[PDB]
Formats: C-alpha cells, structure tokens, sequence
C-alpha cells in the first residue's frame, strides 16, 4: 500500500525517487538536516521536515523516521542507496509499524548482509563463485592437487596464528610449494596453526554486475550487466552498460544464473548482484546490494525500464509486467561521477559552494543531480556533484558523446572530476574498450592537465 | 566537403549544431555580437569571434560571414533556423565561395520562399492543398456549384476594388448568396471589380507537419509528423510527435506523398512540410520551411535519429543510410517552450537576468538550452530561455512527466511561461488529447495562475 512517500535519503538520489513519484501522482515528503535547508529534494517535496541532532542522524535515526512517516500518514518509505537502505533491522520496523518499505523482504536483507554466507548460499543456488579450498588445507599435497583443478595462478594465505598475514601469489607448482613451507615455517615460529587457505587468483579483474528486478509475484527478471571496472580506492567513477565482455548468449546464461538464484531466496523488488570476470569473460560471484544502485540509469538507457518507478509499483504490489524476453538491449550508455574532489591530490573533496554552473544537454544526454549556483558540498555527505549519463547506437559514440557533454560542463568554485574524466574518454585503451578495475593505476597520464 | 564548421547563429540552435560538431570531431567557429560576449555558444566553440556593428548585423551580413570563414578556412556553414537560414542569396554567394551551406539547394530555397507558387508547385507534385477556386469566381452559379464540390463550410473574399476586404464564412448555400450579393454590391458602388475568389474553410485547424531528411543521392525520408497546434499570435508553445489524430496507414499514406514531391523538387538535407488538419484528418499543405525547425527535438525523440547530426553528413556528400522501412515510430514526445515572457500580458518579454536557475533532469528527459545564472534576455533577439522535451511510452505518461519536469523547473529574475505550461498539462482537454491551434482562447482557464 503506497499513498504517501517519505523518502528517508538525501541528495541527487532523494530527487530521482521524488521525480518517480511526482510521475505516478503520488505525494512525497522529505526530510533534511538544517545544514542543507535549502537542498534541493527539500523544495522539491510537497512536505518537507528537518530533523535530526546532527547530519547523519537526520537519516540515521530509525524510530523517528517511522515515527514521522506515521504522524503525515506516509504509508511507505524510500531509503534509495546507502544509509538506511540495506539495514534488515528498520525494514523489519516499518512492517511492523504497518509501513511498505520500498525493497526486498527485510530477511532477504538480512541473509544478504552476511557477506560470507550470502555466498555459500548463492553457491548452492547454482550461482559460481571463486573457487578455492574447502576451509582449510589439508597438506601440501592436497594444495598442489586443489590448485592444477582450479588453475593457476593461485592464492595462499593464512588466516590464524601469529605467522604473516599477507597474501602470497603461486604463479606455478614450485612458488606454490616454496610460499606453502615458508608459511607454514612462520607459523611453527609462533607455536600455532596457519590455518592456510588457498584460492583461485582473478588478476587485473574487471567487476561486472547484474541488476535484478522482480514483483512479490514470482516474476524475477535481470535488466542485464554493468561494467564498473573503473574505480579508485574503489570508488566507481565510470560505469557502462552492457558490458563489452559478454556476447548475448553468455549475458543471458549468467542472467537466467541470476534470476533463477532469486527467486530461490524470494527476492523482490531491484536488487544488484556483483561479480568480477577474469580475462576470459568468465564471472565469480562477490555480494549482492540489495537495493537501487547508484548507477543504475544506464541500465535503464540501454534497456529503456524505469527501475525506480517499477521498485515503487512493486511495493504497492503491482505485477511486473515483463518478461525476460521482452527485455532488449539498445546501443551503450555511459555514467561518469561528478565529484567535488581533486584527483590529483588523491581524490580529497572540495568541500566549498559551486559558483558557475552549466549542464549540457541535447540528444542521448542525461542528467541526474540536485546542483546550482549555490550548492554546497558540505564535510558530512558524499562529493557527488551530478551524475552524467550518455547513450549513443555504438560504443564509441558513445565515448564521444560523453567527452564532448564533459567539455561543456561548466562548474566553478570547486575542483571536480570533470578534467579526469575527459582524459579517460581521450585515452587510447579506453577508446578501444579496453580497461580493467586496474585502469587508472595503469594511465597516470590521464590525471596530466592544465590546472 | 566539411573539415570547419562556422556557426551562423546563436542562443540554444548554436549549442546544439557545435555539439553535433564535436561528437563529429569537426572544429566550430562562432560569431557573436558584443552584447552576447558571455553568450554559451561562444565559450563552447573552439574558436568564436565578434562581429557586426548592431545585434541583427551580426548575423545577417552575408558578405562578412562569407569573408570570415574563408579567413579562417572554414569550409562549411550551418545557419540553424532564422536569420540567414532560408536567404537563398546568402546559399548562392556559399556555393560560389566554395563553402559548403548545410542545408537544401539554394534554386530550392528560392522556389519555397515563394509561397503562392510553392504551393503550386507541391500541388502539381501530387501534395493535397486547400480547395478553392480557380482564380476570380465567373459567376453566382459557379460559386454555388465549386462550393457543393468542396463541401461547407466556405471562405469568400474579395481581392481587388474598394469594396470590403474581410473574409465572409459560408455554411450552406443561402449564406453563400447573400455574402455573394453583398460582396459584389459592395464592389459595384466601389466602381470596380470584386475579384472574389471562393476557398474551403478548414474550421478549428491543428497544424500538422512532416519532417523531411535527403541526402545528395536521391535518398529521401520522412520522420513522421509533428502536432503544433498549441500557439499563441501564431507563435508555437508546445510541439508533440508523432500526432494522435494519424493512424499508422495514414501515416505513412501522407509521408510518402511528401518524400515523392520532396524528391521531385530535387530537396535534400532538412525540411519541413507544414499542413492544417481538419476534424477528420485531413492535411492540405500550407508551406515548407527549408531549413531545421525550432520543435526538431520530439522527431528524433520517437524516431531515435539525430537530425542535426545527419545536416553535416549529408552536407558532406554522405548517403543517407537509412530506408524509410526503418524509420520507426516509439512512444510520445513533447516540447515546450520555456519563453522569458509574461503570458497574462500577453505575453510581454522579460528582457532582464536569471537568477536561480536549476534543471531538471531524469529518465525520458531532454533540456535544449544555453542558460544559466546570469543568462540575459536581450531586446535584440528571441525570448527562448530553454526548450523542456519530454519522452514516455503513452501519451498519458509523457503529459505526466512533462508536468513532473516543469514543477521542478525553478528559473527566478524574469517572469516564464512555466506556470502557464503547467496549467496546460493538468487541463482536462490536453490530458484527452484535444485540441486545436484555438485551444488558448478556448481555455482562459490555463492563465489562471498564482501570480
């Protein structure tokens, strides 16, 4: 039952929802700390209440969320991404409290919060994982029989005692054996066990991740892959869609992989299944966000389903009206974050007041953000500035779509991301296709500019 | 031949020729006039230079546009839509210079500029146009017997003399009589000729009109219609595609009589065949402007093809690669206009400065623009401050989001037509699909607004 949206979030993300609902005549109230009273979702809403002691506990307090949700007669409640959004506990409180929080069933977010069992349950759907040893190893013996299956390179490590921690790459047999004594050495030392693990090795991996989506019906159904390699302290910076790794053939198997895995959990509503690929396209399970993603709009170019509207029609549940056939993917599309942060001095935020400020527009351009004169960038939330979204029929007009919609973004007062980003779309691996979540570490030229 | 494209235009037109410019990779030229030195177009070019010795000047000299680009080797000239857009002069003296005008011939641009002609031209092409007579009426009985032919109502009116000059409607044969004998009265004690001519009157019109796209081999498409019914002093506010009085067939019935008369008039690159529709859908052609229009956006919305960017390449010499087979036609698109203009004084412009200026931006959402805080409303040229385009898969769905997008449109520091734009998209009659090129004077309703 959805009549009344309190959006329990914040930012470009509060905006998106409220668009959504603004879109399907529903009202929406929003709520804020005092330090952003003039945010944008604050004059977007049709009520609005400032609350909190402090900026993070405006979003953070789960009982007066609720509380206020039930003095407005909000019956349901958007969290969008981070805060409270994958917190099992204050979905498990709005249920009570007769509120339809807007994601997947609070157990469901609960189970996949733990990261380690999440996936040995998805392994026991069928869902591949990375492989390695079954606890811990055996003998030497049995490490070099584990590693000639699972293929080298491998990965040892210890994981108890006093020995060394650090990870040992065992590119063949010989370094395998020379990393297992020296390991083992070091635990003798310190009169204990190395509980030695051994792993398979997924280097320069890029990290490929399928969205889901699926009513309180049974009907699960993936909207393909994204391709979010790269990152920076594993901060995603450039996101596509689909990815250029996988044929369709191969996007579908994984993407019946995934839905069929859903739908044994009885996940509903969106949800984000991370995995990474290794050279060859082949992808290993990681964790599973269970909630909208930050980049979700270029799955929606690509595929042209409005994933935020569907999360809000599924919560009032509604039937997804889609089936997996119907579901088609047109040209690529391209997100680049607009940080206020210096890349060069190691991503340090900018935390001032934008002055000038121009957003680009024109065919296959898409802007998803809550800036303007004034906008500041306060110490307590995320740099995020805007997020700019291009799509073009082919991948690299798509790339050139994007440079040319970077090189027209004004923004002042601040140092962005803006320079970086345009060095990325004129870099020649990129251009090509090419890159990995090493990337950036592999181009330093792309932080040379003019500043 | 294109290697440098001058832009011989401004505000948001020249926004979007230099972005097709620069996903093309084809370096741009500007031209500005010291009243516009901050102007978007001007910074986004990678050369700009200001010229003339008045604001109209400064686009219409053609003699110092012409030197310019040959200055700084520029071998081509896109003139947007105005000023020198359909100077069939200015095409010529291109030609002659050896630089490549991106649009239509200039023999063509001639033919069309004369519109009593062109219209005779488009009839013997096979292109409906109004009924009428055939030249001055011999006689009562004629007019009685063209009428039957033509069907009621009809229009008379007289076209030389001293008599009365004011069109005279018809519904049935006694009022064609007496207008007939009080015309010709009027006309005798005037002691001349009426010459009356007699014309079907197509009552409560919607102004209909195709999109042409050809290239220089004889490739010739049309990319649907477009309704721009909703004007003011004749001046568009709001433009949908495709319409929703055509059905597919007839469509399609009417598309390909205007690529067939295009074709025989040797037209190529963008053009516009503007018709009036009656109750019944009807067209009947009016006239054709030789140029890119104003309202392209919601074409390439539906359709996916990007039209500016097809002017240049075709201006180059290349073959347009797509049959009309794949011209397809996808959900609804709208358009309004965001004017600097007060419309309960009918509107006045507000020739002053913005202040607050936030764009909203979104899944189905495009914004046409070159403002932002600081952006001026000259007297000198238009009031456009922005151009709000809106995609959806139903009608419904894109009013919805339409008025979703202009609530959160906030512009402060002159007065717009957003709340007049908002009123329209909640008036019961829009929302059903009706409506007419009278629907302001039929809705007083709408300027009803806090204010």
């Amino acid at each position: 039952m959805v009549n009344k949206v309190l959006v329990a979030n914040r930012g470009e993300i509060a905006v998106r929802i409220i668009r959504a609902c603004k879109e399907l005549g529903i009202p929406t109230v929003a709520i804020y700390n005092e330090v952003e009273s003039t945010a944008r979702h604050v004059k977007l809403a049709d009520e609005a209440y400032m609350i909190g002691t402090d900026p993070l506990d405006t979003y953070l307090n789960k009982q007066r969320i609720i509380n206020l949700a039930l003095e407005v007669g909000a019956d349901a409640i958007h969290p969008g991404y981070g805060f409270l959004a994958e917190n099992a506990e204050f979905a498990k409180m709005c249920e009570e409290a007769g509120i339809t929080f807007i994601g997947p069933h609070w157990k469901v977010i609960e189970l996949m919060g733990d990261k380690a069992r999440s996936k040995e349950v998805m392994k026991k759907a069928g869902v591949p994982v990375v492989p390695g040893s079954d606890g811990v190893l055996k003998s030497l013996e049995e490490a070099k029989a584990l590693a000639r299956e699972i293929g080298y390179p491998v990965l040892l490590k210890a994981t108890a005692g006093g020995g060394g921690r650090g990870i040992r790459i065992c590119r063949n047999e010989e370094e395998l054996v020379k990393n297992y004594e020296q390991a083992s050495r070091e635990a003798e030392k310190a009169f204990g066990r190395g509980d030695l693990l051994l792993e398979k090795f997924i280097e320069n991996p890029k990290h490929i991740e399928y969205q889901v989506l699926g009513d309180k019906h049974g009907n699960v159904i993936h909207l393909g892959e994204r391709d979010c390699s790269i990152q920076r302290r594993n901060q995603k910076l450039v996101e596509i869609a689909p990815s250029l790794i996988l044929t369709p053939e191969k996007r579908e198997y994984y993407g019946n992989i995934v839905t069929k895995a859903a739908k044994e959990i009885g996940y509903y509503n969106a949800g984000t299944m991370e995995f990474i690929a290794d050279q060859e396209g082949n992808l290993y399970f990681i964790e599973m966000n269970t909630r909208i993603q930050v980049e979700h709009p270029v799955s929606e170019m690509v595929t042209g389903i409005d994933i935020v509207k569907w999360q809000i029609k599924i919560a009032a549940g509604e039937p997804l009206t889609i089936k997996q056939e119907d579901v088609k993917f047109n040209g690529y599309a391209i997100e680049c974050r607009i940080n206020a942060e210096d890349p060069k001095k190691n991503f340090a935020p900018s935390t001032r007041v934008i002055e000038r400020y121009y957003v680009p527009g024109g065919f296959g351009i898409r802007v998803e953000h809550a800036a303007a004169r004034g906008f500041e960038v306060t110490p307590y939330y995320d740099s995020m500035i805007a997020k700019l979204i291009t799509w073009a029929p082919t991948w690299d007009e798509a790339v050139e779509r994007m440079r040319a919609a970077l090189e027209t973004y004004e923004i002042t007062g601040v140092k962005t991301t803006i320079p970086l980003l345009i060095n990325i779309m004129k870099e020649k691996d990129f251009k090509a296709g090419k890159f990995t979540t090493k990337y950036l570490e592999e181009h330093p030229e792309v932080f040379e500019y003019e500043e």
